[PDB]
């Protein structure tokens, strides 16, 4: 099973640090943004230290990398035309960076209507994707299932299907399924994950599911809040999350944790990934996981 987490793509080491971080958590896959997750400021390809990173990955059993576009990209914006056009330009460049890094999937929050309404937002996202995609690219944009917080589009499978249907080179589109987002959007992944996966297959198609984000949620089903929670400490729970991670239909899909760092105070936060990955591999919930992370225990 391919299980990992988001890791930082930063500093002078860039991809090498990302791989070192992933290996330190016992991950065999990882997800990175191509720079700061909250902005479009980026380094050149040469500065990404890709060959050092890939050599380290090979030496540590890391077989697949996923890339995520900055969360500020908004090709659903119909109000600020610079936001839209800059998003389009950035994504074209991001696909080239992703191809250079050797990842096949570039995760993208579809877009947000920011007040123009879902219908308008969906039309705009289709326009943006049609301006971005080339027939030659060897990367797929994995549209992420969203929680529906704010003005997010992509809260339902039908919204994603509508976008996909409007894109010419839609063979370049895939989907990233996030457990916190789908639960928050209203899908019953706690009691009927198979039903949600079947609904996904019927509306979008499992052939397009290329990345999984494994997160518990701080809120009830349908809350539309998007506040991730450590594995088994939220409203989704260990049993459901573990079931998804080991699902017979999702064996070849990378599973990426994006759970919150652990710590009572803001100035002392530690990654939970090593412990969460081991817990999921053991298939046994550990009620003292947060205690252990907040002390350095195993
Ligand atoms: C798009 As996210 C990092 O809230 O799963
Ligand atoms: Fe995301
Ligand atoms: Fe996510
Ligand atoms: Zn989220």
């Amino acid at each position: 099973l391919k299980i990992g987490s988001h890791v930082s793509m930063s500093g002078k080491k860039m991809l090498l640090a990302a791989s070192e971080e992933a290996a330190s958590y016992g991950a065999n896959t990882f997800m990175i943004y191509t720079g700061a997750p909250q902005n479009t400021k980026r380094k050149s390809i040469e500065e990404l230290n890709i060959e050092a990173g890939r050599q380290h990955m090979q030496a540590h059993g890391i077989e697949e990398i996923v890339v995520h576009a900055p969360y500020i990209i908004n090709i659903g914006n119909t109000t600020n035309l610079d936001t839209f056009s800059l998003g389009v330009d950035f994504l074209r460049a991001e696909i080239e960076r992703t191809e250079a890094i050797g990842a096949k999937q570039l995760v993208l929050h579809p877009g947000a209507h920011v007040g123009a309404g879902v219908e308008a937002g969906l039309r705009q996202i289709i326009r943006g994707l049609n301006e971005v995609l080339t027939r030659e690219q060897n990367v797929q944009i994995a549209l992420e299932t969203m929680a529906g917080k704010g003005s997010e589009c992509g809260r339902t499978f039908e919204e994603l299907a509508y976008i996909i249907d409007g894109v010419a080179y839609n063979d370049k589109l895939s989907v990233c399924f996030d457990t916190c987002h789908t639960h928050d959007a209203g899908y019953d992944i706690v009691n009927d994950f198979d039903g949600v996966l079947e609904e996904f297959d019927r509306i979008i198609g499992l052939g397009r599911l290329k990345v999984l984000h494994i997160n518990d949620s701080k809120n009830p089903r349908g809350s539309r809040k998007d506040r991730h929670e450590n594995i088994g400490f939220g409203h989704i729970g260990f049993a459901a999350l573990n079931y998804i991670v080991h699902h017979p239909q999702l064996e070849d899909i990378p599973k990426i944790l994006e759970t919150p760092y652990v710590g009572e105070d803001k100035n002392n936060k530690k990654p939970p990934y090593k412990h969460e990955i081991a817990m999921l591999r053991a298939q046994s919930f550990d009620d003292q996981l947060l205690e252990k992370i907040n002390a350095g225990a195993e």
